[PDB]
């Protein structure tokens, strides 16, 4: 869908703007949007307001689009003040893959369950439309990465909706490493994994008591939940 399409189709304007601030721009909703000065369309003017359907949250219609043209534009669009998602978020991982294995000895922490392996490999490529700079390379570093769950009833929950947000591209992006500063390389995008058995050989792995509730948590920050 075009951006615009997007905007209206998730909000129901509002004949006359209330006196609260857009947030996007920190303007009053009465008058013109903060970024109209850097923000053309077609049918939406900047004088326009409307509130999201589900949380009841306002804005300059030129806001929200201008919001959903600075990220990828899957057709989702999320409410910037309560998180609120709107269709389905997607991501920009790059093509790869994903394998999964099992067995039976224990993560430090989780003597009564067996293990899940998960083995991400991501090769080099070009940029896509989607990404910091379109059809210029980036690079891979550090592939296969492995991860590790307990094989008991929560990691096998999160193990599925690990392929949810596999299947919608939101477990890597392409950015810049925080570990490294190198740009236009793939990165972790905001779903964190164990990739030590051991948290003796980095300061990071098992035992982590919190970490299965911290991955749901993240899972759902991206609308990949239990539904
Ligand atoms: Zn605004
Ligand atoms: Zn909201």
């Amino acid at each position: 869908p075009e951006p615009e399409q997007v905007i209206k189709n998730y909000t129901e304007e509002l004949k006359v703007p209330p006196d609260e601030d857009c947030i996007i721009c920190m303007e009053k909703l009465s008058t013109a949007s903060g970024y109209s000065d850097v923000t053309d369309s077609k049918a939406i003017g900047s004088l326009a307001v409307g509130h999201l359907t589900k949380c009841s949250h306002a804005f300059h219609l030129l806001c929200l689009l201008a919001m959903y043209c600075n990220g990828n534009k899957d057709g989702s669009l999320q409410c910037p003040s309560c998180k609120t998602i709107y269709g389905e978020k997607t991501g920009t991982q790059p093509q790869g893959k994903m394998e999964v294995l099992r067995f039976q000895m224990s993560l430090p922490g989780h003597e009564d369950c067996g293990t899940i392996l998960i083995v991400y490999s991501i090769p080099h490529g070009i940029q896509g439309p989607e990404h910091p700079n379109p059809g210029k390379p980036f690079t891979a570093r550090g592939f296969p990465r492995q991860c590790y769950l307990p094989d008991n009833a929560q990691g096998r929950k999160v193990l599925e909706l690990l392929k949810v947000a596999w299947k919608r591209r939101l477990i890597f992006t392409v950015g810049t490493s925080s570990t490294t500063g190198e740009t236009d390389t793939v990165v972790w995008n905001e779903i964190h994994h164990k990739t030590e058995m051991d948290r003796n050989i980095t300061g990071h792995g098992y035992p982590d008591p919190n970490y299965l509730q911290n991955v749901l948590a993240e899972l759902a920050a991206q609308g990949v939940t239990e539904d």
